């Protein structure tokens, strides 16, 4: 997985916005080696092992009440989402599936539409693509184009 050109404006704008380090930040454990050791952030996950599940839950939420779970009992702060996290209507490829996987989801049973309509229920999509605009507790920080960062309220 390569660094893009997204990755590195916002990993750069984390490292000297977000506070020095208490708190951590919640994204998909692919990209937790970059927010800990070039953002210099505390996260969720980094590898597969451990909190990816936590990740996956958050992602794959339903309601931000049951969201809030994870973030109070990980000491979430920020949230990360990436585009190709999310299901595109011109492709079946997506990280989605590994994160419903992860969820305890069997997605090879469902129908093409009943995983995209399950998608766009979860706190995944309210983020990244409604903007966080339809939710109370989380609120889009800065748009890095493919990468977006929110912040919990």
């Amino acid at each position: 997985m390569e660094m893009t050109m997204d990755w590195k404006e916002a990993l750069n704008w984390m490292k000297e916005n977000l506070e020095a380090q208490d708190y951590a930040v919640l994204s998909w454990w692919d990209y937790g080696n970059w927010i800990l050791y070039v953002a210099k952030k505390a996260v969720v996950c980094n590898n597969f092992q451990a909190g990816a599940d936590d990740a996956a839950k958050f992602f794959t939420a339903q309601s931000e009440e049951e969201a809030m779970k994870i973030v109070e009992k990980r000491k979430v702060r920020y949230v990360v989402t990436v585009e190709e996290l999310t299901v595109k209507p011109e492709t079946n490829k997506t990280k989605f599936i590994p994160i419903m996987q992860i969820a305890g989801y069997s997605p090879e049973y469902m129908k093409n539409k009943e995983i995209i309509d399950f998608f766009n229920k979860t706190m995944l999509y309210k983020l990244h693509v409604e903007n966080a605009t339809n939710l109370t507790h989380f609120r889009l920080l800065k748009n890095f184009g493919t990468v977006k960062i929110f912040e919990v309220k």
